């Protein structure tokens, strides 16, 4: 079994599929909105934003791609692709950014691109334009580092952070970690939350609801993966 | 060469990704903010809204699954699977409808399913729950292209403040367009997004693949998977 073939539709569509680049306007555009709604409502604190990078601001799909045709999954030449600082920007994800600065309002890019990775993630974002694309608001995982809640409340502490930005539910408070039954669940119980303060972006290609299906166990085997996989689409018996 | 194994992750993830479910939900959300602003400012014809049926309102995931479990590519089962009438709504979908009505705000379901599955649909619809489920709000394709007839007939009668959809050719100005082409139109709009044409996730199909094969689906599964290897993008 080749994993990477499994990918092919979903990488395909986030390459070149206009309904992504589409999606990802109708986020940012939901977010300027709301970024707006927010200033006008005042804040207790300093406001800021939160956006993770892969996915959200950063498109790093040419790294799929290399899988779907090395045959060989992430994390193969992954941090060769992270050095060579060249993803580019996602739609709207700029004019956004450069909108927020225009309003004094912090950006903070919490990712899980490695501390280690930063100087190449500066590289990268500069090449793009992003605003404010130092290692005072580009928050990276630490080794050891379970998900992002760290990051998000330490900003808490000088910020209020009026809104989050990301692919992956665990760019949001409250999605860490849990089954595919109890994260779908959260999503169902905090649904008036999507749009209004955590502004979510399509990525098929990959992240924690595949993880989810291997109780965030990376370590199985392909076949192992191969047959999660099968086992959990709920398919029509005609 | 099993070209239905290349849909499996995007199967994947709309059957059971969470992020699909908080996407939906997040169009619906936007849907009703920006219909009740629409309200709020008035109308000049009696306000409408329009939406796209499968992967908009309707979740035909099971079929795609039994697609890659069975290694049987569209059609296989496709018209069955319609007539079970059998789909779950998609999430946020019919509180989101119910509420529209409940503004006066009429629905059209502008869905490519053929006319002839006018009385499954009906049934599906009301099996989820969906108002309106009637055929004077159900326009479905006429065999004599895309939906922009029904767009317009609705506009004859109605004020359409808000169209949904997770193709692009669900909302004005994308029909039949190059890979390229639809792509910068997207550009030209991005505007609307989240504003007049709320958009949904599909990764498992539609014209974003059909670009791909110039909108003719009379290729070879070898065909197909030649020209989706060659329009994905690597690194050097
Ligand atoms: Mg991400
Ligand atoms: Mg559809």
């Amino acid at each position: 079994v080749k994993l990477t073939d499994q990918q092919l539709m979903a990488d395909l569509w986030y390459q070149t599929a206009g309904e992504m680049k589409a999606l990802y306007y109708q986020g940012y555009n939901t977010g300027q909105l709301k970024l707006d709604a927010a200033l006008a409502k005042g804040t207790e604190k300093k406001p800021a934003i939160v956006l993770d990078l892969d996915e959200t601001v950063l498109d790093n799909s040419p790294h799929q791609a290399m899988s779907v045709k090395t045959g060989k999954g992430y994390p193969y030449k992954w941090d060769d692709w992270i050095n060579k600082a060249e993803a580019e920007a996602l739609p709207g994800s700029i004019d956004f950014l450069k909108y927020t600065e225009s309003k004094g309002v912090d950006i903070y890019y919490i990712s899980n691109r490695k501390t280690n990775q930063l100087d190449a993630t500066i590289k990268n974002l500069e090449r793009v334009g992003a605003p404010q694309a130092t290692k005072e608001h580009i928050l990276l995982q630490d080794p050891k580092e379970k998900g992002k809640e760290k990051r998000r409340e330490l900003v808490s502490q000088t910020h209020d952070i009026v809104l989050f930005f990301g692919d992956n539910l665990s760019d949001f408070t409250g999605f860490d970690g849990k089954s595919v039954k109890d994260r779908n669940q959260a999503v169902t119980d905090s649904k008036a939350q999507f749009g209004e303060k955590f502004i979510i972006f399509p990525n098929p290609m990959y992240g924690d609801w595949e993880g989810a299906l291997y109780d965030y166990n990376f370590k199985k085997s392909d076949a192992e993966k191969d047959k999660i996989r099968h086992d959990n689409l709920k398919s029509f018996d005609a």
